[PDB]
């Protein structure tokens, strides 16, 4: 049976916009905790990691407050390697996208054969050196990446990273808003992804087959599964710092998960880039909220068709 | 040629909310005889039933108005039964999906030999012992199954009912919320279902296919549409008593009842739970019975890529 | 690499609703010309064609405005034929839909082995006899098919017009509203069509597999895309005067022209019927223009899954 451990990372310092700290929040007081208990499952609470302020920490080049999102990706690695060594599935609620440089590293540290799944309008994978903006939610896949490791720049706050993911080993679902380096990068290092052409041309059904197959194929292994909510279109999930129009539908997004619930190989979940105060009215925001809370839900067991007990119940 | 038989139901006491007995009213008044008249149909109308209040219904046990909702149906059933001796497909205009118990009843005693399709968020399936809610619109279709009697308990206004489809007759397409009891039902009874996780795997046009290879395989037979306007998403029918998130498109609502149509073989149909007084704005009740009188007018014949007469037009 | 001529035709006389003359307007002022240039682009303006006022012109049976909607088109087909003989793929902003008989027409002066792809949710197929409301723009497909010669009225304003295009060599996508009298010719001159019900039962990934097969499966040739904003549906592109329900999505409507884009034949564009005026809210006109612009963008290049120079990134 499913065991979990929740942690919040209410962080925001890898992109602008602050509003994001409160993800953890508002996806608690929504009664993520107690619905994961109505169903299957057996949850306990690390809490709300304390993240110090670092308030000396000036742009390297163009990325912005590296030693902030390094420690808290730091600190958060060692929380999710924790949380796995008494045997729960990590899950993390963000928090800005920066902190799946900590989630992915903190995981493998326990199971180093673990495939990614990162489900997002966007790839993430900028280096420090590519990235026009220097916002570092845009960038933590190029961090855990072996095979870019010599274009990764000595950023202040990373000395702790050792990247733990091979381009094999990851598959991105949604994108609609990938950069020139990015693209580069996907298409040099050969890296498996379904933008929304790919979601449009075959269908999620024939997509998570597919996603499923390249990844456990050979052997089966544990999954990572990295949640932007701006992977979902903005119609269903508005309060977010980065929308993309034309995303997954609501369905779709359930779809990857309870195809991925099924599997028995969900390891570490990551729910991310909720910001309720960029909610252009208080519906938006608990829109924004429920959609990810039935997300996770779905993650963990909740299936469309029905669930039911094993008694008899005629 | 077709040849219709028009029967309103406005009967609300299956359920707790009070508005949806005007669904016939507003169906009507929307235009949908004389729009029937457009196209091919020969349409006759047998009229609002005349629903005797029963003051004197207490709960059977957690069962809320049995006596009410039982004699409405018996009556329904006479009346479609009386419809289709006159060679008609019966047009049930609802009121609250309890009817089904009625309208599937009466359609059986003239032809034994349908098969029933059943477009829903939710299975309907619950037995009076199963319930959590007591209200008889979750329910209609456990009386109909001859699978399930001796699981359902002498409730007062429902002597007269004998269970006239077996399990393997019925297809439900959109389920997306289905009770625990429910679920073991679908699954020990091995019920053939399209819950809208089915829907992403396979799309709408295999899920036709399937429902309609199932169902007409063996034996060419009559066919019953149940169509509670439930079954699509709330974005397109607002106006109703449990909308559920994540359903059929509008598309996926024409699709289904165009490809019923083609086969020539409808027989009876249900338009359900349309309940204006639950619209937030005037917008949401049109927009609610737009889309039932189009999904109606769809199972009669008007298809997207056009219709015309046999003559020249040119 | 792509070159683009863009043409202007602020003409609105093929229909009732005098808007769609700001098409152009707009369009440019949403920074079209710009962002066509930031991606591969080399983009030459031949500005926005003086249409002369003819007052006099009383309609031709029930035919509105004929000598306006003739005369615009004759002069539209001049232009048209300039920037193909220049090498360009001519880009003409709309304006009504009757503007397609000239656009199509100039095309064809030069390139007369053109195949048509027709995104709407009309065939726009009825003759100047057919037609119950007299709007052009209803109509322009009838005067471009060389099987209909004969059926055509000698419609003053039109005695230029030579018919340049067969029934085989066109295919319409997204299809919806369809007359009885355009319905009876698509039936009869066996027109390749992909209706809303067959990008239900296909999915849009075997749509254009379909389209671009039957269009180029024998002979490379060029391609015209006639795309009316009304093809996609009223959520995505509301300000438009013929809007229909159930329509293409922004997903559906850039991957048909991502497609198209790949083939590497895109010859000739039309992006038609953006009306801001009727756009509801200042909110309405922006969302179809910005989508306007998008389905442009895709057409020439840009792609969901990222673009990128050929250098080196890293
Ligand atoms: C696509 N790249 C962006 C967005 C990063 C989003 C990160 B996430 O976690 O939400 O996915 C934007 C870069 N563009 C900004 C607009 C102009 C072009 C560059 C970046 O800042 O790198
Ligand atoms: C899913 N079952 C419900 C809804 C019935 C809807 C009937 B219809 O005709 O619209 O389809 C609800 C039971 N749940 C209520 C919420 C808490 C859990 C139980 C019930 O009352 O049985
Ligand atoms: C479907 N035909 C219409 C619409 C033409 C739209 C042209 B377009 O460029 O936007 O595609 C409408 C005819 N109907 C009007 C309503 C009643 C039935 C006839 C016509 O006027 O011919
Ligand atoms: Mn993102
Ligand atoms: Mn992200
Ligand atoms: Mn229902
Ligand atoms: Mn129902
Ligand atoms: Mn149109
Ligand atoms: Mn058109």
């Amino acid at each position: 049976s499913r065991t979990i451990g929740i942690i919040g990372a209410p962080f925001s310092k890898g992109q602008p916009r602050g509003g994001v700290e409160e993800g953890p929040t508002v996806l608690r007081k929504a009664g993520l905790l107690e619905k994961l208990k109505e169903q299957e499952c057996d949850v306990k609470d690390y809490g709300d990691l304390p993240f110090a302020d670092i308030p000396n920490d000036s742009p390297f080049q163009i990325v912005k407050n590296p030693r902030s999102v390094g420690k808290a990706s730091e600190q958060l690695a060692g929380k999710v390697a924790e949380v796995k060594k008494n045997g729960r599935i990590s899950l993390v609620l963000g928090g800005d996208h920066s902190l799946a440089i900590g989630s992915i590293s903190g995981h493998a540290r326990v199971h180093p054969d673990l495939g990614v799944i990162w489900v997002d309008a966007h790839t993430d994978i900028n280096t420090p050196l590519t990235t026009t903006s220097g916002n570092l939610h845009g960038q933590p896949v190029s961090f855990l990446l072996k095979e870019l490791k010599g274009k990764i720049p000595d950023v202040p706050g990373f000395s702790w990273v050792t990247p733990c993911i091979s381009a094999k080993d990851i598959v991105y679902i949604g994108l609609r808003d990938v950069d020139p380096g990015e693209h580069y990068i996907l298409k040099t290092l050969g890296i498996k992804y379904f933008s929304m052409t790919e979601v449009d041309r075959l269908g999620i059904g024939k997509v998570m087959e597919e996603t499923l197959s390249y990844l456990l194929g050979r052997k089966k292994r544990p999954i990572h599964l990295s949640f932007d909510v701006d992977g979902l279109d903005p119609s269903f999930t508005p309060a977010t710092g980065t929308p993309v129009v034309g995303g997954l539908t609501y369905r779709e997004g359930l779809y990857i998960t309870e195809e991925i619930y099924k599997t028995g190989l969900l390891s570490g979940l990551d729910i991310m880039e909720v910001n309720p105060s960029l909610g252009k009215t208080p519906e938006e925001v608990t829109r924004t909220v429920n959609t990810a809370v039935a997300i996770t839900l779905a993650c963990f067991g909740l299936a469309r068709e029905g669930n039911h007990k094993p008694i008899d119940y005629l």
